[PDB]
């Protein structure tokens, strides 16, 4: 395609939900960027994301619509948290680095949420890291523009593991709380080195949540029994103590995680409130052990 004459494709980074992603060099400026090519209201709203700038949001440099393709040109980062997690499987990511990452991601969310922008599909694969100790949120704003499909453009299953229960239960309106839920699940996975709720279908996802957190009821979540996909026949599981769910996380960490995984999105902690949590009293910005 013509647009691609502006860039040398250096390597394929991967397959995203919507399109293929390439590390590229701008043939003229020599700038190294990540190029997402999506095969085709969405243009207008994605274009508005160019102003949604923050140090913990992957910079959107350009939005180009040309020949039934949409190209999104981003800042390039060298690693994603999913691969970092897998690489850290023997040892675990050190707690101070987990804490720094969580603090940074909450800052990114606080920013986007203050501008009434949600992500809606946070997952380790779209959390990108650099050598300086930064982590940044990728694909912010794309799910609103395109939806979140069941399969990706290459037919891969879009993971349900981070999806908030209100979405699974069929709520029409997503609040910023969906992103806090996803981040809580990611926090837990960093700590324990296993996904918290690895569902392989919507019902399995919902049941895994319920097995850990208890089957939700009107006590904990007003209105849940009126949600579109709620069934009175759901099994009633008891809630498990977080001390079991995420050892060896400390009391402050378990408190915060619990608040990020409240069922009621109106009760779930906000990004701004999370930043103030005592868990972060001693937050630092360590440099991650990396090889590129
Ligand atoms: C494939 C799915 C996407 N991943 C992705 N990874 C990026 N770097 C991590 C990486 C780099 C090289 C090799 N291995 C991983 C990246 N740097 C900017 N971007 C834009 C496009 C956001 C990147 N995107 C996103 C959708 O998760």
């Amino acid at each position: 395609p013509e647009f691609m004459e502006n860039f040398q494709k250096v390597e394929k980074i991967g397959e995203g939900t919507y399109g293929v992603v390439y590390k590229a060099r701008n043939k003229l400026t020599g700038e190294v960027v990540a190029l997402k090519k999506i095969r085709l209201t969405a243009i207008r709203e994605i274009s508005l994301l160019k102003e949604l700038n923050h140090p913990n949001i992957v910079k959107l440099l350009d939005v180009i619509h040309t020949e039934n393709k949409l190209y999104l040109v981003f800042e390039f980062l060298h690693q994603d948290l999913k691969k970092f997690m897998d690489a850290s499987a023997l040892t675990g990511i050190p707690l101070p680095l987990i804490k720094s990452y969580l603090f940074q991601l909450l800052q990114g969310l606080a920013f986007c949420h203050s501008h009434r922008v949600l992500h809606r599909d946070l997952k380790p694969q779209n959390l990108l890291i650099n050598t300086e100790g930064a982590i940044k949120l990728a694909d912010f704003g794309l799910a609103r523009a395109f939806g979140v499909p069941v399969r990706t453009y290459t037919h891969e299953v879009v993971t349900l593991w981070y999806r908030a229960p209100e979405i699974l239960l069929g709520c029409k309106y997503y609040s910023t709380a969906v992103d806090i839920w996803s981040l809580g699940c990611i926090f837990a996975e960093m700590v324990t080195r296993r996904a918290l709720f690895p569902g392989d279908s919507e019902i399995d996802q919902l049941f895994r949540i319920f097995r850990t957190l208890g089957t939700p009821d009107e006590v904990v979540w007003p209105g849940v029994t009126s949600m579109p996909d709620y069934k009175p026949s759901f099994p009633k599981w008891a809630r498990q103590d977080f001390s079991k769910v995420v050892p060896p996380l400390d009391e402050d960490g378990r408190s915060l995680l619990s608040q990020m995984l409240h069922y009621d999105p109106n009760k779930r902690i906000s990004a701004k409130a999370a930043l103030a949590h005592p868990f972060f009293q001693d937050v630092t910005k360590p440099v991650p052990h990396l090889r590129l």
